[PDB]
């Protein structure tokens, strides 16, 4: 009894979009940075463009895209549709400044308080929004998280999400490659996946922002980290982070699931601190730093007439 899924799946033509450049190959494929032009519409839209024929290949493409359909919330990467051509592309909207990983270390010297605690409460507003859809993301991480300007983050990479039945309330997953030093004790161990484990996620990624972007268990091969969380260790408090806020981080990492807090409190008390960065977060010269927000898409692209460019956002159905 879990309602229809009634999102729509938006086929785009080939011809409507162009991949203006490449943003980072790997073991998943290529993702391109490109424009997309529905025909007749005056739009351009920025997109990026991932292209993974292995039929495994185009089965995992098909599932990330069946769960960014059905995800509508303003700090979750919003769908814009697949292209079936001979290998399936992905169309998501465009994030021009990147991951938030690379970001904080790009400008470490340039990142207030201010934008590390809203980060912290715009990260939990989508992975609250979600745990209301009944959905875990299970690859949560400071470089799944994407910039779409410095005041504006959005949660991204739904290749390991999972939809849970109304009366599933674990995953329990088998074998795969996962990032063990993100992932809870009990996932970890027993594989076992919920909205709590996102939380244990969500404290690594709250740390990797806080270090500017450190690794966490940097030097430590991850076959030790479930013995070192299982004598009680875990990641150090970062100079810049009083004890309260330390103090959340250290909560996302309890053994007992249940006593982790729940991401509709996290946005409560990042909220809060929000309203004094500089009580709870210690940064050398915070009362000067800025970060831009801007032209820069005819940079960003190439093209000029960027006279018609339309967010994904502001594009609706
Ligand atoms: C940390 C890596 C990174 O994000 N780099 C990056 C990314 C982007 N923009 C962008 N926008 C959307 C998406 C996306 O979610 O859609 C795809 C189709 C799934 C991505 C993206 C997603 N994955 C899995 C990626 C892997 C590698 C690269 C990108 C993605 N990315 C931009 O915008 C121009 C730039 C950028 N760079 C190069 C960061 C480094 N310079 C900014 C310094």
């Amino acid at each position: 009894g879990e309602a229809p899924n009634q999102a729509l799946l938006r086929i785009l033509k080939e011809t409507e979009f162009k991949k203006i450049k490449v943003l980072g190959s790997g073991a998943f494929g290529t993702v391109y940075k490109g424009l997309w032009i529905p025909e007749g519409e005056k739009v351009k839209i920025p997109v990026a463009i991932k292209e993974l024929t292995s039929p495994k290949a185009n089965k995992e493409i098909l599932d990330e895209a069946y769960v960014m359909a059905s995800v509508d919330n303003p700090h979750v990467c919003r769908l814009l549709g697949i292209c079936l051509t001979s290998t399936v592309q992905l169309i998501t909207q465009l994030m021009p400044f990147g991951c938030l990983l690379d970001y904080v270390r790009e400008h470490k010297d340039n990142i207030g308080s201010q934008y590390l605690l809203n980060w912290c409460v715009q990260i939990a507003k989508g992975m609250n929004y979600l745990e209301d859809r009944r959905l875990v993301h299970r690859d949560l991480a400071a470089r799944n998280v994407l910039v779409k300007t410095p005041q504006h983050v959005k949660i991204t990479d739904f290749g390991l999400a999972k939809l849970l039945g109304a009366e599933e309330k674990e995953y329990h997953a088998e074998g795969g490659k996962v990032p063990i030093k993100w992932m809870a004790l009990e996932s970890i161990l027993h594989r076992i996946y919920t909205h709590q484990s996102d939380v244990w996620s969500y404290g690594v990624t709250v740390w990797e922002l806080m270090t500017f972007g450190s690794k966490p268990y940097d030097g430590i091969p991850a076959s030790e980290i479930s013995s070192i969380l299982e004598k009680g260790e875990r990641l150090p408090q970062p100079p810049i982070c009083t004890i309260d806020v330390y103090m959340i981080m250290v909560k996302c990492w309890m053994i007992d699931a249940d006593s982790r807090p729940k991401f509709r409190e996290l946005i409560i008390e990042f909220s809060k601190m929000a309203r004094d960065p500089q009580r709870y977060l210690v940064i050398q010269g915070d009362e000067r730093m800025h970060l831009p927000s801007p032209n820069f898409y005819r940079a960003l692209m190439d093209e000029e007439d960027m006279d018609d460019v339309v967010d994904a956002d502001e594009y609706l159905i």
